[PDB]
């Protein structure tokens, strides 16, 4: 017998003690090795309630990732609460690795295996595991990168769809590659991302039809963000230690829902609003040579316009900015229980 409970998790990973890559360094000193033959027990006739939007595992992953960035990616100047801090901002080796989250003795993780589980409510096919799957701590806005794919249909996740102030996580069932490059050869901060337009527009059409199921068949419209800070009006992510900010207007145009490569204009930014919430920071300028990251788009963060109740349209804009939602998109199926 068991009950919902919180406890300090530990982490496991396959980090390498000889790598200078910062995720490897961090996990070498903060995690243990992975279990080569992990155990999973499928519980028959067990129904468990889950709530991805109130899951202490998300807060613990946030603290790990804040910890890793604080030790790994130091800016030159840190503008934190009225004080200036100027330190060394050396260039680093940066490429996220999967991190497993694990329960100590007396606790277990219950895992929801319902194929179209939305992250809230009862789950019929539950298993018990000691550790989650490996989760890469990818910090980004607008688009979720390099995550897991939904196994059956596209899933819409929200703490409350009727509340337009709550973020929507769209969980894709098919990857769309995004290929971002600061060319070796000029403007050292100019970059771009290439996306296969046929794939993207097919997936976005499928996202439209899913949202229709949730909004009583109203007309589904995508628009670019209206206001907000740069981090949210742009698709922002970290590639090899450099901060990329990309204009996604071409992705969220309802015209094609147009085969061909979509080229998004991007810029590498040194001056950053810190997702940790600690103010602004300036990092070092870009390394020389070709800077490139090819990622899987596996999810989308959306905000829905208010004030459309008296029309047949619902308008959705790419959003995000609460990085905890990034960890929720991978942790939604897990909860910790204590074993009696
Ligand atoms: C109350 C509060 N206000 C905050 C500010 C508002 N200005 N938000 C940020 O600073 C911010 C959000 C995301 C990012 C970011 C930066 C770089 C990259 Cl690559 C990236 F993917 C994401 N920054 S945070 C916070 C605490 O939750
Ligand atoms: C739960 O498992 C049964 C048997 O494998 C399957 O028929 C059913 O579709 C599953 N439910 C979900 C939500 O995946
Ligand atoms: C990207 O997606 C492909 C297929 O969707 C998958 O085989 C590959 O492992 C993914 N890479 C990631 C998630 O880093
Ligand atoms: C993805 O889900 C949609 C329904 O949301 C479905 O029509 C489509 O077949 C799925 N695609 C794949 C590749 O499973
Ligand atoms: C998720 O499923 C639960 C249970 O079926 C339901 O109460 C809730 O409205 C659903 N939420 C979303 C966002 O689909
Ligand atoms: C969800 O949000 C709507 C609109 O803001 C509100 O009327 C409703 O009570 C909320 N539902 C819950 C369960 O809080
Ligand atoms: C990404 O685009 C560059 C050109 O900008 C190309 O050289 C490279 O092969 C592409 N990578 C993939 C995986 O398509
Ligand atoms: C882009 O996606 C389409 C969709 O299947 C595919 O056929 C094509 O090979 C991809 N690459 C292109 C168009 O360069
Ligand atoms: C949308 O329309 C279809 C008719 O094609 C209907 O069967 C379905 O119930 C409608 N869904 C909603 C959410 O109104
Ligand atoms: C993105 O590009 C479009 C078209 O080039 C432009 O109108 C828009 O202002 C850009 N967005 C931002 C946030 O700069
Ligand atoms: C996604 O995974 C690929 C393959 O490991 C990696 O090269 C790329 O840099 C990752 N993207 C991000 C944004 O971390
Ligand atoms: C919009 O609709 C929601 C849910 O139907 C409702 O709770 C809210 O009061 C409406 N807003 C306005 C401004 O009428």
């Amino acid at each position: 017998v068991w009950k919902d409970a919180d406890t300090t998790l530990f982490c496991a990973s396959d980090a390498k003690a000889h790598e200078t890559e910062v995720h490897n360094v961090w996990a070498t000193h903060a995690c243990v090795p992975t279990d080569p033959n992990p155990q999973e027990i499928h519980l028959e006739n067990v129904t468990e309630n889950f709530n991805m939007w109130k899951n202490n595992m998300v807060e613990q992953m946030q603290e790990d990732v804040i910890s890793l960035w604080d030790q790994s990616l130091q800016p030159c100047v840190k503008l934190t609460g009225g004080s200036v801090i100027k330190q060394a901002c050396p260039k680093i080796s940066f490429d996220p690795i999967p991190i497993h989250y694990c329960t100590p003795a007396g606790y277990v993780i219950l895992k929801c295996n319902d194929k179209n589980f939305n992250g809230t409510g009862p789950c019929k096919n539950v298993s018990s595991v000691q550790c989650t799957h490996g989760i890469k701590p990818v910090v980004s806005t607008q688009l979720l990168l390099n995550g897991s794919l939904a196994e059956e249909e596209i899933i819409i996740r929200s703490e409350n769809l009727t509340n337009n102030a709550k973020t929507i996580i769209v969980h894709l069932n098919k990857s769309v590659e995004i290929n971002c490059t600061r060319p070796s050869n000029g403007d050292i901060r100019k970059a771009y991302c290439e996306i296969n337009g046929t794939k993207w527009n097919k997936v976005l059409k499928q996202v439209t039809e899913k949202l229709k199921e949730h909004f009583n068949n109203k007309t589904i419209i995508f628009q670019p963000p209206s206001g907000g800070d740069l981090e949210i009006t742009m698709h922002s992510f970290n590639c090899r230690g450099e901060f990329f900010y990309c204009n996604t207007t071409q992705l969220f145009n309802n015209t094609c829902i147009c085969n061909g490569t979509i080229t998004l204009p991007c810029k590498i930014k040194q001056i950053i609003n810190m997702w940790q919430g600690t103010g602004q920071a300036m990092y070092a300028p870009p390394i020389d040579g070709k800077i490139n990251c090819v990622s899987n788009i596996t999810g989308i963060l959306l905000t829905r316009d208010g004030g459309a109740n008296n029309t047949s349209n619902e308008t959705f804009r790419p959003g995000g900015g609460n990085i905890k939602d990034n960890w929720r998109s991978e942790l939604y199926k897990y909860k910790v229980v204590q074993i009696e």
